[PDB]
């Protein structure tokens, strides 16, 4: 499980440059994959990953539905960044959502627990809470 999740995190990290550069150039986060200049979400695939979706700067990877551990089939994790006075810090954990392109904070984006990869299956360094800062 964790081995599969760690490869999903690495794939999702491949979209960070598009998101960070957009923030650098616009002072706000990209609304979707197209505005970030990246491929459509279902075309960002890999080992164990069916899609990667950019939404207001949050990068959410969705695990594949087959050929993955039963307990993480089709579940999701997010990478997201927050301003910390000039620099930005990237976080990794359960799914989050940023409601607007300019919001500083994020909210948890659970799916009524359905989309959440269980914490036992997240690498120890990818357990950031939605409230992390």
């Amino acid at each position: 499980a964790r081995a599969q999740v760690s490869e999903a995190i690495l794939l999702a990290e491949g979209q960070k440059s598009a998101v960070t550069e957009y923030y650098l150039n616009h002072g706000e986060w990209p609304g979707d994959n197209s505005s970030a200049g990246v491929a459509t979400s279902a075309d960002i695939k890999g080992k164990y990953v069916q899609s990667v979706t950019v939404a207001n700067g949050v990068i959410t990877a969705q695990m594949a539905s087959s050929n993955v551990n039963n307990e993480i089939k089709s579940k999701k994790l997010s990478l997201w960044a927050k301003r910390q006075n000039g620099s930005v810090k990237w976080f990794c954990g359960q799914p989050v959502t940023r409601t607007t392109a300019t919001a500083t904070d994020v909210a948890a984006a659970n799916g009524k627990t359905d989309d959440k990869i269980n914490t036992k299956h997240l690498p120890s360094t990818c357990r950031d809470d939605s409230s992390a800062s």
